[PDB]
């Protein structure tokens, strides 16, 4: 099996570990974080939104034992010091939020890992990959790769159908987002100077920036510059919805045509549903994006139309399932 | 003398309307009707989860409750036409039950003796739909049954009016991000109206749902009839809401700055303006019908083709209630 | 298989349905509520806290199809008008909350059902059963039985051990409960005139009465009149905790003896944990009561002691698993 | 003439302390220290999710920020000993960071040049722990570092005292059901202090946790040292909490009426009394250190053997803060 190390055993690190248990060909041999084994084992076993871990977890000498398998743990904040060469690490899943750039994540390679897959958008000379939208741009020789964001993974399959079938002129996005760990429990100073992420995450509708639409061109070059938008973070602990309002080249577009084109593009990353679901129904799903045909709207005034659509994602598990798909493909290629 | 008001439905809107009326001279709530008893009516006025403790003294007496010494008569009658409005010389009934959102049905109050009825919601039939400081001057005194429009309508109207007047509205789509309300279930359970989404645990979900606010904007602003549509996303905050509007405009080369300044230029007691990075809890209890947020203004340009996007905050409770009460005073002032 | 009808397809009724899916010898042939089949099917499929229905559901003619089997559905508020005679109903699971009385529940018997199991405490001379505490008091000649409350199923096995091993003098219970459907979404008149249940469920700590401790005599006669207490309903949508503070006859009681006696009494209804869990970790669990050893406390001043303990329960699934165990045992008899 | 206060840690307690001090004559906040900039400090003072908007004018100026024509200097210095307290003539530091909850560590402020330190939390080392209107009279003017106790301790002490004074306290156990606080994570994550329970999503769980409030009550009421213990359940409300106390007493044949009356007679500006069926949102912003709720009094009698339960509300924020600022003024007033 391909030997995987997880840097940052956080929400995405822990869910990625869970997901790897169920993909033949991949094995997590080491995790790194900023805490002790008592805490790491505990957070794997118990999960507020994603539920109890299936098998058994026991703290052992150099880390913890998950269903018979030993996993080594470390507490090394500076990634260049990690014993990656000695552990023969093939790929590092970079999930800390502190190495979101090609040169920063290069620290893992210096430590002896063959490749790095980052669990967020990242700056620098690197590929940004949404599985089943643009993973075929990987060739196996890449050393540092981005897995895009949760919002990008929800958006890209949708935007791609809109453009291929109808011709995208322009569009604006609003993502209605579960609150995340970069927000405060109570109003307090925010480390990044963000006066809105400073506010009590679970008591507020909180506007915030995102680059998912603005930077879509990294994933779909032919629509680069044609989208923008933002986020509204709201008090659900996981599960999100991307709403996209577009102008198209095709004229007299109907709801039926838009829904049908989306259904026709469905696969393991891109879901399709006509059920009147709500956000808790997407908790733990493995679709990168779940297109919801019940929310499609076409506004027509004379010859001029706006098309609006919406796709659900579990910002946690949807993204994680996409990340682990891209992980296996990157390993496959080499 | 003071305009004599009766509140039908001492719920969220009715109780807040009562509180707001204590702050406004010339209006007096003389009577309250609901489906409960005085112990409960008094308690719910005294204590309010989102809107805070009531400022005054509340005391249960025979026939109702005393508020700062002033007697309020209470009744527990579901059939509006049975109410003693003649004897109490009612001038306007604030209709906040959710069960009389129609011209003919609301006529029950007039039969019972009231002069006028103001309905706390959109309403069917041959009546005017009013957002204070957008189209309240369309009222001419002849009206006996009026709609105060919806919370979402009151947030949207002044925004849409500026967009159209200054830039020419071609078309647009709205999404409103809404506090959950009493027509939703606490736990996943069958829903009275067969709505499979309002059926779900209100404070645990992002819940899509319909709204007539954009579709029916033509009733408040005729010149844009049919040019807006949209929907809601109901989320787990107990009050406070945000309206996002994405539009196509006639004027070309529009900028963020131009839109913001135009919004600011139209500000008043109903239509507020802010450049502060506020969140939903900051508008709880505010008395603006709509609070434009200049920080959320965006412009997408691809060649000569633009989308323009704006957002205005509203406390679906106090924003709407403050507007409802301005319309009430105006509508009663026309009778004199 | 035993033919079951479910009256009230609500939180308990739907979860009992799910649970009944994995019990050979038990079959739901009919459901009754006050809504249409579309609503019923949808709420079976999708569940906010309990997750997606594991099988698959389809609306048909006079009810719905759940994995090959057909379930008849009705919309009859008056139970006496139900076709229980025609459908040969062996047991009605009474989950509406409107028939919590021996004589009231008799309507199902007149309608042609053989037995009624009520999913709550109920008045009149009938047996109140907590599975694995007193289900052997059933002899199979009973026509109407109560499955007790959620709190009673959490409290009974705890209380039994305390009395058996230490002798109960007297105690007070406080349960910290998930909010439930008898509460309002927003501050509003309450149907039962309760000025606390009238308040916004998910935005408050709400004190409220409970008859679980006061009526513990129905399940464990030897401690009748020895317990009382109340509830504090808080904003978690399911998952609850019972705390009990007692005076005991035995002297010099220690935390360790208490915990050891609980672990010794453990079974499939009464679990034991030394993990530092929180409420979301018991969501979906199948124990009626999970004793939490980390929460045991002993106060001593001279020879005088207060002993305190706590046990988790998913007021939803914990109760439901217990109700379905009682259903199967009750049905096995005549 | 004004006493010069510096607040170290402009957090939940630090900010509300600032607000409170605006009602106390002869007390002025001249300086604030934290880990951020004036943009952020000014914004968090203006807008408050649970306690509501600050009404005064706040603007960012060169040395810090200006509040209603009064200047406050701000710093961004994590090391208390490096603060310019001597230059600023600081009389008392209100230590609200959570990082100096120890006599010797808090000494850094004195070395920095502050005359006194009042810590907004329980604190280790050789110092007094003070609940205003329970034991503030213990202060004799020569204290250099003082603890203002915990929120729970302030809710508990006036209750424990009445019970002992009027009934003779044998022993008791406590559960406090608490609003979640900033020492908890928004989502399940490693916890900085290794606490596997505070590690969990604060707003989605009932979370058991320790509290020294009952166990360390002897520092406040010496005559009941060692007679109380208990813990906490942290639940998803953002502020507002309740202390439940179950006790055995020496006085026999005790009634709910005797207990409630004893509590009422003891009531003052620190210890409130209610017979209303309130919930947690009703105490948000209250200024009682403790609000006794007579509706929750219970007496369990089996033969001649009794258990007595009582319950007192507190806003863990404003109740505690109001108590801290009372102890602040009294401490400042000593030696004058
Ligand atoms: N949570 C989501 O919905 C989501 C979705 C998609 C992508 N992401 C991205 O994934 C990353 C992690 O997000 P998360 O929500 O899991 O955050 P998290 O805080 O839950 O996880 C971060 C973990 O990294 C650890 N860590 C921090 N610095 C470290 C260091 N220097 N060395 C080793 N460990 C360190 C922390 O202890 C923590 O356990 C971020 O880049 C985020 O943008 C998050
Ligand atoms: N809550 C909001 O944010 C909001 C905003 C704008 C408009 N509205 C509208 O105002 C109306 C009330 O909304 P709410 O949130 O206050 O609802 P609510 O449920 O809180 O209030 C309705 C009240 O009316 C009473 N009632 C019902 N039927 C009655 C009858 N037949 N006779 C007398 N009393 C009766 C109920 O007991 C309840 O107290 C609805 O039409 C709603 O659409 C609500
Ligand atoms: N929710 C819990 O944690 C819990 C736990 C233990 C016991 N219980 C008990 O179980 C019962 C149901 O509780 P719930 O939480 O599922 O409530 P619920 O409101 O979710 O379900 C009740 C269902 O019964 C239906 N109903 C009401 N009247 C009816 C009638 N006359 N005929 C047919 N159907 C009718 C309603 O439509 C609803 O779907 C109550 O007695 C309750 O006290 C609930
Ligand atoms: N919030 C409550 O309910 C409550 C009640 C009573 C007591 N307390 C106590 O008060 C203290 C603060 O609690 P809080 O809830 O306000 O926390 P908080 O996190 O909201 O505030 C702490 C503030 O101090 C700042 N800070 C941290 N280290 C600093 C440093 N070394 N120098 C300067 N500033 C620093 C932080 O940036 C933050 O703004 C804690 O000891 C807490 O236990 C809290």
């Amino acid at each position: 099996a391909v030997k995987v190390a997880i840097n940052g055993f956080g929400r995405i690190g822990r869910l990625a570990f869970r997901r790897i248990q169920e993909v033949e060909g991949l094995e997590v041999v080491a995790v790194n974080d900023l805490t002790d084994d008592d805490m790491l084992a505990h957070l794997l076993k118990y999960d507020t939104m994603q539920g109890r871990f299936t098998g058994e977890v026991e703290v052992v000498d150099g880390g913890f034992r998950v269903n018979g398998k030993e996993v080594k743990s470390f507490s090394e904040p500076d990634a260049s010091k990690l014993p990656w060469k000695d552990l023969n690490i093939d790929v590092v899943l970079e999930c800390t939020g502190f190495y979101t750039d090609k040169d920063k994540a290069q620290a893992h390679i210096e430590a002896g890992a063959k490749k790095v897959l980052i669990s967020a958008p990242a700056t620098g000379d690197l590929k940004t990959i949404v599985f089943n939208t643009n993973h075929q741009e990987l060739d196996g020789s890449e050393t540092v790769v981005s897995g895009a964001s949760c919002t990008t993974n929800s958006l890209a399959p949708v935007a791609k159908v809109l453009n291929d079938d109808f011709g995208l002129v322009e569009g604006l996005m609003t993502t209605i987002n579960a609150y995340t760990g970069d927000q405060n429990t109570q109003d307090a100073p925010h480390r990044k100077g963000d006066k809105r992420r400073a506010r009590a995450a679970a008591e507020n509708i909180i506007p915030n920036s995102t680059g998912a639409a603005k930077a879509i061109g990294k994933v779909i070059p032919e629509i680069d510059g044609k989208l923008d938008g933002g986020a509204q973070r709201v008090p659900v602990a996981t599960g999100s919805l991307t709403e996209l309002t577009v102008v198209l080249e095709k004229q007299d577009v109907t709801v039926e045509q838009v829904n049908e084109a989306m259904k026709n593009a469905s696969n393991e990353s891109f879901g399709y549903t006509e059920d009147e679901i709500v956000s808790s129904d997407v908790v733990g799903m493995t679709y990168g994006s779940l297109f919801d045909a019940t929310q499609t709207r076409v506004m027509s005034v004379g010859d001029r139309q706006l098309v609006k659509v919406a796709a659900w994602y579990d910002n946690e598990m949807s993204y994680t399932a996409q990340l682990v798909r891209t992980l296996a493909y990157l390993a496959e290629l080499s």
